[PDB]
Formats: structure tokens, sequence, C-alpha cells
């Protein structure tokens, strides 16, 4: 094989894989609609990219790797099978990579991305140089993928349209396993959880599973994993079991019960108890392979975390922003599922007590808004200060009741908070200007567009231009 092309090789999953490829001397290849650092980094390793899907790009290929966003219709697909070019998902690609390595698959519904970038770094403080490919932006290494010198390989493993079924690894974590709707049919929440089941059967027999015993959905899925499982979490029957927890600022404190150890104590460089499992199955893992408790407590205690993932961006000061005096904390979370959200305003209730909390959230998705709009208002009802961008649609067209102003209405309706709707992505910085106050903790939250908004909040040190 030489020549990799990727349709869509500018977004996450993509660009990671494709990077490993290029460090490995592969010839690549890509096309994207909307260049930006990846495709940047990408055309620096050598790689051509094209601004555009045309037939013409797909010259000379070994192979057409295509994500699940990119519809059938694309000329670069159409192109490939008339050239007869096989053509793969981005997750077959993932399990080429992972075919002769000892692969570690990072699954769940919430967690996945900072479980693979806590199980990196710990491998990597010892000195077990590891290639992984995230599904976020690994800050400490400023990239979302890395070839590692090591035969081991971290990944995070997805569960949408079952494309971790084409991974065989050597252990695999599950972190929990979660609706985000009820059933259209009768047995979709059963269909999702035998994939996850399916998926744990793709480890060898000898290989290892580790499970997060205080997922309900996880603990009752245990007696049909017929593999060898390390369940962890608070609760009491688990192998590895977070107790003592305290949180301090971004921090978090706690000891970790495991067999044949004594009690370690850890320090997390990372907020909340959602994090503390996290760290408690990226521990499980690093212990069955054998990694020493000193590289294991470092690699913790030093943890950059992940792009986007409660991604403190800075303190800056108020008086140019609306001529108040003191400051305000801004800190960007992609959370889009109800359940992520309150974790993430659970984490900066427990870290800064006395801050005001500021959210600027945009929902994703009108379905998702429609299916979890009772979880939503309850989530969102417990900021102290809620601005509401317009849902991102993503594609989708408009469903009458879950939008953004049915949701501030619902909220508003309870007589507690008076959600701000802000009618433009333009608008945001202004709008959340003229409301902050010093010693205010913001929290930029969502999938979509926001991520650019927080991006500029902190450009401009929250600033309207
Ligand atoms: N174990 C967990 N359970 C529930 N939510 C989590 C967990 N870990 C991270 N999160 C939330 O999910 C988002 C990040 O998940 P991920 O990108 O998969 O690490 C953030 O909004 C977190 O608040």
């Amino acid at each position: 094989v030489r020549h990799i092309h990727f349709v869509g090789i500018g977004g996450a999953g993509m660009g990671g894989i494709a990077e490993v490829l290029a460090n490995e001397g592969y010839q690549i290849s890509g096309s994207d609609l909307a260049p930006n650092s990846v495709t940047q980094h990408l055309t620096a390793l050598g790689a051509q990219i094209y601004f555009h899907h045309r037939p013409e790009n797909v010259l000379d290929a070994s192979v057409v790797v295509v994500s699940t966003a990119i519809s059938a219709d694309n000329p670069e697909i159409v192109a490939a099978r008339e050239a007869r070019i096989p053509v793969i998902r981005r997750a077959e690609m993932l399990a080429e990579l992972m075919r002769y390595r000892h692969g570690i698959a990072v699954a769940g519904t919430h967690g996945k991305t900072t479980t693979t970038a806590m199980l990196s770094s710990i491998y990597a403080e010892a000195g077990l140089d590891p290639t992984f490919v995230n599904g976020g932006l690994v800050k400490a290494a400023g990239t979302h993928a890395r070839l590692g010198s090591s035969r081991y390989l971290i990944a995070e493993a997805d569960e949408s349209d079952a494309s971790f079924l084409h991974l065989q690894p050597m252990v695999a974590i599950v972190t929990n396993i979660e609706a985000d709707h009820m059933d259209t049919y009768q047995g979709d929440f059963e269909n999702l959880k035998q994939t996850f089941i399916n998926f744990l059967h793709n480890l060898p027999f000898y290989g290892r599973a580790v499970m997060c015993i205080d997922d309900p959905v996880v603990r009752e899925l245990l007696p049909r994993v017929g593999r060898h499982i390390t369940t962890y979490g608070f609760s009491d029957d688990a192998d590895v079991q977070i107790a003592s927890y305290r949180q301090e600022g971004p921090q978090g404190h706690f000891t970790l019960r495991r067999q044949d150890k004594p009690l370690i104590e850890v320090t997390l460089n990372a907020p909340g108890r959602h994090n503390a499992l996290n760290a408690a199955a990226a521990v499980a893992v690093a212990t069955e392979e054998g990694i020493e408790d000193e590289d294991i407590l470092r690699a913790l205690v030093g943890f950059q975390g992940t792009g986007r993932r409660f991604d403190f961006l800075g303190n800056f000061p108020l008086a140019p922003v609306n001529g108040k005096e003191g400051s305000a904390m801004l800190v960007d979370d992609y959370g889009h599922h109800p359940t992520e959200v309150d974790a993430t305003i659970k984490a900066a209730r427990a870290g800064w007590p006395d801050k005001r909390i500021v959210m600027l959230f945009q929902p994703h998705r009108y379905t998702r808004t429609r299916d979890l709009y009772d979880d939503f208002a309850n989530v969102l009802s417990q900021v102290d200060v809620l601005l509401m961008l317009d849902v991102y649609a993503a594609g989708e067209p408009p469903i009458p009741g879950a939008d953004s102003r049915a949701l501030c209405r619902t909220i508003r309706n309870r007589g507690k908070l008076d959600p701000i709707l802000v009618p433009d992505s333009e608008s945001a910085p202004e709008m959340l200007a003229q409301i902050l106050n010093g010693e205010d903790l913001i929290l930029v939250q969502g999938a979509g567009n926001i991520g650019k908004i927080a991006r500029k909040l902190a450009e401009h040190k929250l600033q309207p231009q």
C-alpha cells in the first residue's frame, strides 16, 4: 500500500489517522470543504489536500477512506467505485492500525475521549511511547493523534453505526452506556447494548475488559460478557474502587482500592467525580499492564486534558469588556447530552463554590432537543445565568416545539431563571459581555458552532469587536 486518500480529511477522527499514516511514510491525499489547522498540518507533512469534492481528487489512490458524514453521492466516492478502488470507513482504517499492535480501545457513551487522553499520558510517562488516536485534541501533544515507537495503540472506540465492531483490541474499556432518546422501535436500546457486548467479544479469550460497575446498564450487562472483566467505580463491589473523593479547584483528590496493592492516594488534574471515574478506568488498565504507581500518579497530577473538555481558556479583566472591576473565568465544553452538561455544571459548582455560573448554550440537533427535552430543561435550570443560541441544526429540518425559544419558555415558566435568547452567533459576544460580573465562571457549552465562539471570546479576552 502506498497512497491513502481521505474524503473529509479535515474533521476529527479522519485527521489523526491521516497524521499517523503520514509519519509512517505512506503517501497521503485528502479533501475537505473547510480548510483548518488539521489540514494545514497535514499539508506540512507532505499530504495533498483539495478544498472541494471533485472526481479527479481520487486519482492513483490505493484506497479511499470515508467518514459516515459523507453522502453516497460524493463524487470522490462515486469516482472511486467506477475505478474499482477499495472504499472503507474511518473505523476500518483505525482497525488496520490496530491489527499488529497491542490495541487498547476505549468505549462508552460519555468520557471516552478523556479516558483515552488519561491512558495516553500514563503510558507516555511510563516510557512506553504509545501510538494514540483520540476523538479530541490531546493538549499534552498538541494533536488528536501521534505515532509512537512501541507496539501500543491507545484509541477511542466509537459506537455510532457500530463502527467499533471493526476493532480487534487486546484491552477494551466501557465507561458507561446511556440512551440519547426513547426507543423509536421496540428493542432500539437493547440493540445498542448488544453492539457493546459484540464489541467486547472482539477481545481475544486472553484479553481484558475494564467496565464501570457504577453505570446501571454496564452492571446489568456483566453476566453476558464472556471475557475477563475488571470493574471500577465508587461501588463497594468494584475491583478498583474510588473513595474519599473531594474536589479542590480544578483538582480531584481520592483513594483507589486495587487487588494485591495497598491503597494509593491520587491527585488528579481534572475536575469532578466523573473524571475520577475516567481515571479509575485508566489506572485499572495501567495496573494490569504492570505500570508502576509512580508513573501513574505523576501522569495524573500532570494531566493536561483535551480540547473542549472543561477547557480553561483564561481569566480576563472586565474593565475593557463592560467597564466593571474584576475578572471572569472562561471554560469551554463540547458536552451536548444532558448528562454531559450536568457533569460540567457539577464540576464548576464544586470546584469554585463562590463563582456565579454563566452558561452560553447551543443545543445540537432538533431530534436530540426533542428527544431529551425534559432533561435539558432540568439540567439547564441549575445555572445562575443562562444564554441560549438557536439549535445547531447539523443538516436537520426544524421540529416545532423543539427549539431554543421553546426550551427558554419552559425554563422561564418555572420562575427562577430568566433565560436570554441570543438571536445570532455574531451577537453572542455582546450579549455575554453585557451581563458579566466579576467572579463569574462562564461555560461556553455545546457541540456545534459554539466551539468557534469560545475560541474568539478567548482571543479577544471577552471584548466585543
Ligand atoms: N464518566 C463520565 N460520565 C458522564 N459524563 C462524562 C464522563 N466523562 C466525561 N463526561 C462529560 O462528557 C463530556 C466529555 O466527554 P469525552 O469527550 O467523551 O471525554 C464532558 O461534557 C464531560 O462533562
